[PDB]
């Protein structure tokens, strides 16, 4: 059934995943020594490609690539339109390695075909705690310990193929020469996402939504009036109602995060992310890379009275495309990012994430069922989507876990 995905080192089905009991490899180990110098066989008529980061040209060309050809809704309504900068920021943190990022050129006119790309991630993902204790009472807790330190590891992000070139098996080319580029470099795990089912993953998760901006978001039709607001005189009128948001923060306190906060957010979202199974460990310079403020991109704000920084979130943007509508050409979505509250219920920081995007002019504010996401979707009247995220890792045997002991953002 998967002519690719069972040639690779990753538990084959749930049964397999069912009698994972201890983090760690599923492969040999191997030694960089051994993996091929030279890049993967291609047909003559494409070539591999490494894209400069730094280099706005080459920036432009993975935009074009995504903008046309990447993730699109189920019913072809939308497609996700990173832009360049978001691009910049998501491919480049410190320490990237540029070899990572992975691309094919057709040769006749080097047009770019096909995309994928890896960036470093320190991640916890040593056996998760249901499975330690079950380990306890075994006496085998020295074995489910093996794996507990902070592992260098690789996400995947990106993985396109031009819409000429679909159900070539181009994907399977890029994935093993994405693998032996990052193997060349002495790392032998990967983690990432998907919104298809493949073997084998170790968390699924639904997305959620919510409105704010709902007359627009049902002229594209993101969302419909729902039945229930029939038995209205004016259904639109009350459903602007119902998603309604004052329009500054309640949090006094509440600021952009600026330089000075890093080892103060950095310090509150370590001890918070210990607290789950699967989650990234992240250094002063990554602190500030991934959360400082970039126009466009990343929003984070600190609530600090006294001088202390005690809570933080932290949302990004990625506008869509909107596939033929005369009115709109884009939806503009904020995406929750992490955050950490210490002194304030996360219903209350929440509310204050939703009113400083709606106030900047997004139109609806989306997240996945990880990090403590569930505690609070009804009160703040986020509604759950279609379909599932699943998480995967490469060459690692992992129990399942629930979406809730999972706390890596996926951009
Ligand atoms: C240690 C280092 C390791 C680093 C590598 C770690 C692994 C990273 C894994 C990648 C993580 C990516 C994370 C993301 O970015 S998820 C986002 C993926 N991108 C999109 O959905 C954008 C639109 N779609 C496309 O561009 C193409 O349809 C893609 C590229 C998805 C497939 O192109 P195409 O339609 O032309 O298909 P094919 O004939 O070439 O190939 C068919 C084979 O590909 C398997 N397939 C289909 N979808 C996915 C998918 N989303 N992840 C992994 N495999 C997938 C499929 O099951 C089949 O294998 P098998 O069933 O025959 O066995
Ligand atoms: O935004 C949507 C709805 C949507 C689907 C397709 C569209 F074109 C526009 C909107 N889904 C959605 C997607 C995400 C994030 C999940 N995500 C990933 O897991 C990264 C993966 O490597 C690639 C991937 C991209 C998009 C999806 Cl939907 C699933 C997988 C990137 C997405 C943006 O950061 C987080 C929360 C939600 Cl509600
Ligand atoms: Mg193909």
């Amino acid at each position: 059934a998967h002519a690719f995905w069972s040639t690779q080192p990753v538990p084959q089905t749930e049964d397999e995943t069912e009698k994972i009991v201890f983090a760690g490899p599923m492969d040999e180990p191997k030694t960089v020594a051994d993996i091929p110098e030279e890049p993967y066989p291609i047909a003559s008529t494409f070539e591999w490609w490494t894209p400069n980061m730094e280099a706005a040209d080459d920036i432009h060309a993975i935009y074009e690539l995504l903008r046309d050809n990447y993730v699109e809704d189920d019913d072809s309504m939308f497609r996700f339109n990173y832009s360049e900068e978001f691009l910049q920021w998501a491919l480049c943190p410190p320490n990237y390695i540029p070899d990572w990022h992975v691309a094919v050129r057709r040769k006749a006119d080097k047009k770019l075909l096909a995309f994928i790309a890896g960036v470093p991630v320190t991640l916890r993902m040593g056996t998760p705690k249901y499975m330690k204790v079950k380990a306890q009472e075994k006496g085998e807790g020295e074995e489910a310990a093996k794996y507990d330190e902070p592992r260098h590891i690789c996400e995947i992000n990106f993985l396109c193929v031009h819409k000429q070139l679909r159900e070539k098996r181009l994907a399977p080319i890029l994935i093993k020469e994405a693998t032996r580029r990052v193997n060349r470099t002495n790392v032998w795990q990967a983690v990432y996402t998907a919104g298809v089912l493949l073997p084998t993953p170790y968390a699924s998760g639904q997305y959620f939504h919510r409105s704010l901006n709902p007359e627009k978001l049902v002229e594209i039709r993101f969302s419909g009036i729902p039945a229930q607001y029939q038995k209205f005189q004016n259904p639109m009128a009350m459903l602007k109602r119902n998603y309604q948001l004052p329009s500054a923060p309640k949090n006094s306190g509440l600021r952009e995060m600026k330089p000075s906060d890093v080892p103060q957010v950095r310090r509150i979202l370590m001890n918070y992310l210990d607290s789950f199974d699967v989650g990234p460990v992240f250094s002063d310079a990554e602190i500030s890379h991934y959360l400082l403020p970039r126009d466009g991109v990343v929003f984070t704000y600190v609530v600090e009275n006294d001088k202390k920084v005690t809570d933080f979130f932290s949302f990004y943007r990625i506008p869509s495309t909107v596939i033929g509508n005369s009115n709109y050409n884009l939806l503009n979505a904020a995406y929750v990012h992490y955050y950490a509250a210490t002194s304030i219920p996360l219903h209350q920081l929440i509310l204050d994430l939703l009113i400083v995007a709606h106030s900047r002019g997004f139109d609806v504010c989306n997240m996945v069922e990880i990090l403590d996401n569930r505690s609070f979707v009804e009160q703040l009247k986020f509604g759950a989507g279609d379909g599932h995220l699943r998480y995967y890792f490469y060459n690692w045997a992992y129990p399942k876990i629930k979406p809730s002991q999972v706390a890596l953002v996926m951009l």
